[PDB]
């Protein structure tokens, strides 16, 4: 197993130049977990069958030549467990890569857990144990280790044979458009933006305020996460969920309030003062600028029941179409559909239960078993 490092913008250049004529490439990064908003990328592996390299984002200053690659409709990209990977692609390349598979979602839909794991799936296919050793390591440091590079290099060399494998067996089980269908799903999700003045919708105790209460969290979750992505700092690094959330419970008028709820040192000396302006905006805010409350779904007459129904009506599909009950319907995607039904909050797209290759399975039977419980 040779590889090739790239650290240079001609280098990758002249890589792109080969790989544009192969239909398939395997992919895989390599990032560390800090402090930071955005992820911190190591490494981008990738490997076509006969050109296997080890990207160096650190030493990249154009990216045009594999953004081409990665957008090119007759290469197929390929990965395994992708979530975060997308993340990064999105973070560098401000773009997803398409078409993009990710076999972990392939071997679900032939069998496999939805959590199979890559060192699994390879001994699987190719009877070969990968060593861990420097799986957790520091992707950052340089320059990075010969065993460092290869563990990195492993991650798209044994993929791309078990791509072809995965991709016939998806096929002959009749699963293949809904597992693609499924990878575009999990795609678009990571595509999606959280706007500031929307960060509130996802602090999930926010039900529990009342009116100005939300309004305050509103305005501070928004400063919060603009603070973010200013600093390059994960949002709790600002200041703490729990915090955040106090200060919008509480109303605060004064910085020794601030300590009394329980807030830093670092997060009064910092954002105190800012903390407090935005309690005294929310509190003068005009009445017809202020958002609904929010209606909490575990709340609503029938839900128990329903969610009961649902998770039973899954069951049935699982066991008639031969296919995991976990893939038909997380806990997730049943109150995704339930707060549709009710309309207890905003939703862009139609639920992912009654959508898509989801909805070609079971929409008819859950929409009839929906009649049953009032809008
Ligand atoms: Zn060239
Ligand atoms: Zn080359
Ligand atoms: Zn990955
Ligand atoms: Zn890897
Ligand atoms: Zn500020």
């Amino acid at each position: 197993m040779n590889y090739q490092m790239i650290t240079t913008d001609d280098a990758l250049a002249s890589l792109c130049e080969a790989v544009r004529a192969f239909p398939a490439i395997a992919l895989d990064t390599e990032f560390v977990r800090t402090r930071t908003y955005y992820p911190q990328l190591g490494l981008i592996q990738l490997f076509d069958g006969e050109h296997l390299a080890l990207i160096d984002p650190l030493g990249i200053t154009d990216w045009s030549p594999l953004k081409a690659i990665l957008r090119d409709p007759s290469i197929t990209k390929f990965l395994h467990a992708g979530s975060e990977d997308l993340e990064v692609f999105l973070n560098v390349f401000g773009e997803l890569p398409q078409p993009l598979i990710d076999t972990q979602i392939l071997a679900a839909f032939c069998g496999r857990p939805m959590s199979w794991g890559f060192a699994s799936m390879v001994e699987e296919y190719s009877g070969v144990t990968l060593d861990k050793s420097e799986s957790r390591t520091d992707w950052l440091a340089r320059p990075l280790t010969e065993r460092q590079c290869e563990y990195a290099a492993a991650d798209v060399w044994y993929l791309l044979p078990i791509t072809a494998k995965l991709m016939v067996e998806t096929e002959a089980s009749g699963w293949l458009p809904a597992a693609l269908d499924e990878c575009r799903l999990m795609q678009m999700r990571r595509q999606e933006v959280v706007a500031p003045e929307d960060a509130w919708r996802d602090i999930t105790n926010a039900w529990q305020l009342r009116t100005r209460q939300l309004a305050c969290l509103q305005l501070l979750a928004d400063w919060r996460l603009r603070k973010a992505r200013e600093r390059d700092l994960a949002v709790n690094f600002v200041v703490r969920e729990e915090h955040l959330w106090s200060v919008a419970r509480y109303m605060p008028g004064s910085l020794g309030e601030l300590d009394s709820l329980g807030l830093s040192g670092s997060e009064i000396r910092f954002h105190g003062k800012t903390l407090l302006a935005l309690v005294e905006k929310a509190q003068t805010l005009p009445e017809d600028a202020l958002p609904q409350p929010m209606l909490n779904l575990m709340d609503m007459p029938g839900y128990r029941k329903a969610f009961k129904a649902i998770k039973s009506l899954i069951t049935d599909v699982s066991e008639t179409h031969k296919i995991s009950a976990e893939l038909l319907a997380s806990r997730r995607q049943i109150n995704q559909l339930l707060n549709w039904h009710w309309k207890l909050k905003p939703q862009n797209n139609l639920p992912e239960l009654i959508s898509g290759w989801r909805g070609e399975l079971m929409a008819e039977a859950l929409h009839n078993l929906l009649q049953e419980y009032p809008q």
